[PDB]
């Protein structure tokens, strides 16, 4: 049977196993054991371990491991998106320790987003829950320009794409507006504004935000999501370019009618100041990897059109006025905001969340920035990469 | 255990021994033509058997192992389902029926400007070929056609895979878009002026005549030897006809955009010559799967081209082909594409297909009605599109499954 | 051997003049009896009108009266004034008006300003003083845009040329120009911040007091008001006004210290003076006068803030149409919403064309048809020549 | 009439000797070569001292402008101060030494001259003003002027815009103005048509004699031939106009480039030119010859197309600061016109970085600061401005 028969994978002909022998054996998968699918199975064994360390026989095992033994067996079975996920860890590794030299840029200094230079996380997870971190990883920072895909997303998926692009255009720009007297994409704040006043209508805005963090909940598989007053109160003084882009889009009857624009834009602040980590951040990129489900609870958190749109605007119009380049030589769809994160997704295979503040000249991380450059040029990711003929590219889909 | 052994028994029902013909029709239905290059020898020694035994048109597992020896390995692939499209047969009708259904779009006019360019506005054809070789085709898929500007993408590919990126790329720049970027650069190779400084960098110090044949090898080898021809009527009426090209070229002598050492008039000559490069659907489709298949030919199993090269050239497409559509396309498509001004849409779906669709009236940005018809509606029925999941796609069929 | 010489100029043989002959006589050339240079002589007048009866003037009674304005009156007499047959000048501005009151098109500023579509005039004021009007001269309406000029040459005169330009450039037209300055105080992004150095460090209430006072002085104290109606509804649909106003806040446009939402407060309050053609006329005929107002003769402005603010109005002036105008017309020129258009012809004379009904750039249809029918009569363009003018009557001349 | 000039220029003496008629003469300004005064030093020639009647034989052709002059009836009365003031103008700019020859002849940077022609005729030269130099793009209002005087203006504008640039065409697929490149080739391939190009030639040279009262105009092959090797963005422009159909029916393009590169190697010197942009400062009349030269709407165009256009990139702050008509040429000359009062040629090869001459824009900005020419000075109240037309 299943279990029986992932009894003797893990248990070398060797009678029953330490239970420090099943957990590193699952560690070494790239799982968590604190991920939410392995809950029953972790219940289980916290269980059994207070009938006073411990060893299960063929038994005990069965009964700790049926409950969760098919997302068990994919994962012992080397059966996940990336089977040596141990050896690709070392990769990223190398990569981290390859960007931390990369000392450019100047912080945002324009409120308050005036952390350490020295700061630097990246976090990974593929779209089977694999899960890896280096620097960081846990310290809260400010979405800022990373949440427009995740507002776009939401928007489009309750009210669909023919609606949403009725009042957001879905192409780069170079004037806040196109010549549809539509702001050019929702990935730049007068498309972002927009954006913002047709999440949850006829709601007022403090239930809108609570939506909003439901759904980013979601999004997260309930990791860290929080909120930061500081930057929301000094976000709203040092908004004067927002106001002038709210009001001329008012001018231009730009949104939805029943819009309080002055209120639409205090929510739009409210949703740049949402707080994340990279080891959260990460996991809501991954559900972009992942078609609309999170990669660590399994539900569908968005439809299979709002992710394609927002990997489609990503890839074109989120690396400020660097995307085209960066579409060039990354072919990654990715988010970059002001506090420092890039938000970057590999479709079917994993997302990513690299943080380090210190900005370029465009306002994207110098250190983020480099990594994406040497992650693609080491495997072969890169939207029109091929998967059959890739010359010296790593690929950590395959075995050995 | 041998190979030849038992691809004899998964054909060979009941029965020690398979007819030819239920040989040939097992092995079309995978979707292979019998004239493929990479079985020309089975089907060499399978025809000189039907000359050494009078009929008795029946092959025994030592016939069969004398015949198929040669090419066991495509052969398994391709009776084993082990083709990137297994079900071709299912595909095909899918195909078909996006045949019909944009048959009956008749919105757009012929191009005026010539020298040909006034076909009928009736031709439509559409032509697959995977990247294992795989083909299908429905309507005008062998009459000739100018590839026009859908031979901008093939001879960037050629200046990226003879000179390298960073090099083609000081001379244009790799973005959508005063004819000039902020370089004094064209955007891109897949507008004239970029394509006029691209047209200058291949084969330098080597004459036109030359440097023509080298373009017309590469092609060659890009569609597997399939029909790639010129049309001198297209080339002398684009010749005078070219007086906004001519602005193009001198603005860049002007701003010393081409290398050391340019003739421009003589640049602009072997541009007009490029835009006049003949092709069918078939041996289009062929070169739009060379670029699919990370730059092997797929029915020949030739590198023609770097994979760098094949990188570069799909994400220009993808940004850039298709005029000023290029946005709505990406979103709404999801596919490298180029079009061009006789009606061809060089269409590339990495990793499982190129196509060429061909349909000469234009709408009014230039693309095939046709061709960008055909083109939303397949992408709305597979899960082609560049950020389409391959796991979980809603109601879209994915060709790459069974069941 | 000269309030008496100007007597027998006057007297035919007779020595005796009626008053009423002195009168027709003296607005036969244009002025008018109210005129403040004339308010002596005219008091004068009116005392020998109570204390005798014999409506006559003998050598002294004229020269007591005359003495006081004498040098004036015998420019208007010895027909010394810019236009010397002003009789047939205003003729002519008839016969162009009644040729503009049969053109209908445009349509009225949809934003209360649904004034009526009949009303139609033109005033002119020479730089000698001398008036006429037709149509509807006397009805008071908004100047709109009509300001920025009034407002601009306030700024110049205050603070200078350089100082004012470190702060909105001098050139034709996204909102800010090559250097991050607005490009012309015509537009509403350049007169939000001439508005913005006015009278720093002073509330808006003696900031609007002190633009109303030098409007007065421009207008020899003709009709200057106030629509608080127009304002109220300039305030609540300024959405585009809010937008420019935070744009230039963003950009560290305004001087230092400055309080942008106020500003735009001023800005809607300067757009909602009120004026007529006659009471404005003087205002674009002291432009016209190089600084000093022809009614009162007192210096209004600087000559290079009068400069400045001609050179700017013929570039800048006439919104998108400003090119064309140019071209055909010539003259500096300023056009509102509410349908004025502040017309300066330099030497000669200002004028105030008022038809509210505008054509889609926002300039009101008749008076631009109005300006081109009077620069292809007179030889008034810039660069028409002052000798050789084909068919063109010249009125300077004695023809 | 011509005996009431006799005692004027005599104390009372006697006759007259010519040298002092002479000096009287050149004093107001007019010069003894005057075409409008051949019969009266014709006269001269034929002739030590004159009597009532050999004065009267001599001016009796030329009374009425002869007592203009000595009456103190010309544009500027006190021509001989105006003209010191001139020469202080220009020898102050004569030390502004930045700027760059263009590259694409080699004159002197030294070369420095500026000429002077009333709408009377009064002349006054200083530097080098009779160096011949090719117009290039000053060529550009006289070729219009020409165009507008026998086509029309709605037929011109047709073809050109009206308004500065701000894409070589603009929302109506017409050049922006005659006075960039891609106007002026328009402009060019509208003066008579049906006649082959170097008939239009000819023509345009008779044209350009005229304005000039038949003072020095030439044609330098050297500049023909460099501009003809380095026009690839002319020959840019050319083709595009071509594409977007912008000439007259039955235009070979390549030729009017030629016949374009040709009008822009048309010499003058700063005294010539002086009278060609007097003409436009006198409503169209020659004021060395009296004759109608232009029509008046020709002229009038042409000054409203060089006040907005004239200057390049620096016409917005040129018009601003200077309000005259003013064409800017890369040779370093700048045709400048003052309407109603004179023409003037300034003349100085270095460039700055838009294209004309240091030392000119540094004199026309003198000339403005120091007189009420500026378009909108007032004639009445100018501050500590000096105005040359009054007598105090
Ligand atoms: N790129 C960013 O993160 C900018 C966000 C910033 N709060 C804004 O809306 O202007
Ligand atoms: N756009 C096309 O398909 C062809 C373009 C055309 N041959 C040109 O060079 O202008
Ligand atoms: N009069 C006009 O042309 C516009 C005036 C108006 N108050 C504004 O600022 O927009
Ligand atoms: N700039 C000028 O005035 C003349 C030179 C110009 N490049 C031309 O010959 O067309």
């Amino acid at each position: 049977s299943l279990e029986d028969l992932l009894f003797y994978t893990i248990a070398e002909g060797q009678e029953k196993i330490p239970v420090h022998k099943f957990i590193t054996a699952l560690k070494s998968t790239g799982l968590r054991t604190s991920d939410p699918r392995l809950k029953e199975c972790m219940d289980m064994l916290r269980l059994t371990l207070q009938t006073t360390g411990v060893m299960l026989d063929k038994d005990l095992f069965k009964k700790c491991v049926q409950s969760n033994i098919v997302l068990l067996t994919q994962a012992f079975r080397r059966k996940f998106v990336i089977p040596d996920f141990m050896s690709f860890t070392s990769h990223i590794d190398e990569l981290y320790e390859s960007a931390k030299k990369q000392s450019g840029g100047k912080v945002a200094d324009y409120i308050l987003a005036k952390f350490s230079p020295d700061l630097w996380g990246v976090s990974v997870c593929t779209v089977d829950g694999q899960r890896h971190s280096t620097g960081d990883t846990k310290v809260p920072f400010c979405l800022q320009s990373c949440v427009k895909p995740l507002k776009y997303a939401i928007a489009v998926n309750d009210l669909g794409t023919e609606y949403v692009h009725r009042y957001v255009g879905k192409e780069p720009s170079g004037l806040f507006l196109n010549e549809d007297d539509k702001p050019h994409n929702p990935m730049v704040n007068a498309g972002a504004i927009v954006v913002t006043s047709l999440i949850k209508q006829g709601v007022n805005n403090a239930e809108k935000f609570d939506y909003v963090m439901q759904f980013l909940n979601k999004m997260a598989g309930n990791e860290y999501v929080g909120f930061s007053n500081a930057t929301f109160q000094s976000e709203r003084e040092s908004g004067d370019r927002n106001f002038a882009i709210g009001y001329y889009l008012k001018e231009k009857k730009c949104f939805p009618e029943g819009t309080d624009m002055v209120g639409i834009l205090d929510f739009y602040f409210q949703l740049c100041s949402i707080e994340v980590t990279c080891e959260s951040a990460s996991v809501m990129a991954a559900t972009l990897a992942n078609g609309g489900f999170c990669p660590i609870t399994g539900e569908r958190v968005l439809s299979p059109e709002a992710v394609r749109n927002t990997l489609s605007l990503m890839h074109s119009c989120g690396m400020w006025d660097f995307s085209g380049q960066f579409a060039f030589h990354v072919g990654l769809p990715a988010k970059s905001g002001v506090a420092g994160g890039i938000l970057l997704v590999v479709p079917n295979v994993m997302g990513m969340m690299c943080w380090s503040p210190p900005l370029d000249k465009m306002g994207n991380s110098v250190k983020g920035i480099h990594f994406c450059h040497d992650l693609v040029s080491l495997c072969n990711f890169h939207n029109y990469d091929n998967l059959r003929h890739f010359a010296k590219k790593l690929d950590p889909r395959r075995e050995g």
